[PDB]
C-alpha cells in the first residue's frame, strides 16, 4: 500500500494545460513530471497495471480548440509517455471507470454533439469496442465504479444540466436509470468510497456548488454528507486510503489550487495542501511513485 502518489494530469487555466505532477500525501510533497505530448483539459485519468492513462478532453489554446480522441499511457518507471490506441470519437469533458482491468469511456462532447455514446479498452490489445450507450446524452459526466458495476452521474444533455445517473450492467451490456441525486450537477466529482458513490461539486446551472451527496448502491438513495470547504465545479477527485480527495476547480472567481480531503468517519473536510498552480479540468489517479 506504501510509495502511492495523487497524480493530477491536464487542466485549464487560461488555456489547455500539459502539467503532469504528483503529490504524496505521506510528506506533503510535489513532483513535476514528463508534460502530456498534448495540452488537454476536460480530460479523464485512470491506472490499469500500475500505468496511468490519461483519456479525451480537448486542447484549447489561442490557435484553436481541438477535441481529443486520444488515450495516452504514462510509465511512472520511465517518466515517459506512450500513446496507446484512440478512441472511436473525440470526448472532451469525458467521464472514465475501471472494471476488471478494462477502461471505459463515457459520454462527452465534440462540438456541438453531446454523446450518450460508451466505449471499452482492453489494454492487452490495444484495442477499443463500442458498448451499449447510455439512455441520456451527457457531457461533464461523473463516472465511478463500484462492484463492478459503472455508474454514469449528472452532467449536460446538450439542453439542460441534470440531477439524473445511470448504471451499466456489463454481462447483459445495458444501462439503467438509477435513483436521480437531489442536486443538478454538471463537472461534479464522483467516485467511490466504501458502499456509495460520492458527487462533489458541480454546476446546478446558476451556481458552482460545494454540496456533496452519496448514493447507497444497496439504499438506492443520495445523502448529503458535508459540503466541500469551496464551491468547485470542474474539480479532479480520487480516493486514497479511505479518503476523498478533491483538487482545483473553479468556484466562480477563482481558479481553485486548493485541494480538500474527506474523512468520511468524522463527516469532515479539511484542506491538506495546494497545487503548484490553480486550474480546473484536471484527469487525477493513483498509482506508484516515479523513478
Ligand atoms: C469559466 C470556465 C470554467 C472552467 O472550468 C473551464 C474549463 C475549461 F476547460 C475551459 C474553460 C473554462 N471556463
Amino acid at each position: 500500500k506504501v510509495g502511492r502518489l495523487i497524480y493530477t494530469a491536464g487542466g485549464y487555466f487560461r488555456q489547455s494545460l500539459s502539467y503532469l505532477e504528483a503529490y504524496n500525501p505521506s510528506n506533503g510533497s510535489w513532483l513535476r513530471l514528463a508534460d502530456l505530448q498534448v495540452p488537454r483539459s476536460g480530460l479523464a485519468g485512470c491506472v490499469v497495471g500500475g500505468l496511468l492513462y490519461a483519456v479525451g478532453g480537448r486542447n484549447n489554446s489561442p490557435d484553436g480548440n481541438t477535441d481529443s480522441s486520444a488515450l495516452d499511457c504514462y510509465n511512472p518507471m520511465t517518466n515517459q509517455w506512450s500513446p496507446c490506441a484512440s478512441m472511436s470519437v473525440p470526448r472532451n469533458r469525458i467521464g472514465v471507470g475501471v472494471i476488471d482491468g478494462h477502461i471505459y469511456a463515457v459520454g462527452g462532447s465534440h462540438g456541438c454533439i453531446h454523446h450518450s455514446s460508451v466505449e471499452r479498452y482492453e489494454p492487452e490489445r490495444d484495442e477499443w469496442h463500442l458498448v451499449a450507450p447510455m439512455l441520456t446524452r451527457r457531457i461533464g459526466v461523473g463516472v465511478a465504479v463500484l462492484n463492478r458495476l459503472l455508474y454514469a452521474v449528472g452532467g449536460f444533455d446538450g439542453t439542460n444540466r441534470l440531477n439524473s445517473a445511470e448504471c451499466y450492467y456489463p454481462e447483459r451490456n445495458e444501462w439503467r436509470m438509477i435513483t436521480p441525486m437531489n442536486t443538478i450537477r454538471s463537472g461534479a466529482g464522483v467516485c467511490v468510497l466504501h458502499n456509495c458513490i460520492y458527487a462533489a461539486g458541480g454546476y446546478d446551472g446558476q451556481d458552482q456548488l460545494n454540496s456533496v451527496e452519496r448514493y447507497d448502491v444497496e439504499t438506492e438513495t443520495w445523502t448529503f454528507v458535508a459540503p466541500m470547504r469551496h464551491h468547485r465545479s470542474a474539480l479532479g477527485i480520487t480516493v486514497h486510503q479511505g479518503k476523498i480527495y478533491v483538487l482545483g476547480g473553479y468556484d466562480g472567481h477563482t481558479f481553485l489550487d486548493s485541494v480538500e480531503c474527506y474523512d468520511p468517519d468524522s463527516d469532515t473536510w479539511s484542506e491538506v495542501t495546494r497545487m503548484t498552480s490553480g486550474r480546473s479540468g484536471v484527469g487525477v489517479a493513483v498509482t506508484m511513485e516515479p523513478c
